[PDB]
């Protein structure tokens, strides 16, 4: 399937998209949440599973459709 493709992608529209939108509020949290995607993918290598960080960032992408 994917998995990582999905990773390596979201976190592209995760932070190109916050960056460019400027916002507050429903934004505030909305960053809380990419910082700490951005850094696990990263980060991650063996561990942290790859299809829990889709499925998490699942939501925040979609979050971005709207923002
Ligand atoms: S990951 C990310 C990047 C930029 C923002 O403004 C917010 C989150």
């Amino acid at each position: 399937g994917s998995r990582v493709k999905a990773l390596e992608e979201k976190v592209k529209a995760l932070e190109e998209k916050v960056k460019a939108l400027g916002g507050g509020g429903r934004i505030e949290e909305l960053k809380k949440k990419c910082e700490e995607l951005k850094k696990k993918i990263e980060e991650l290598g063996g561990g942290g599973e790859v299809k829990k960080v889709e499925e998490e960032v699942k939501k925040l992408e979609e979050e971005i459709k709207k923002l």
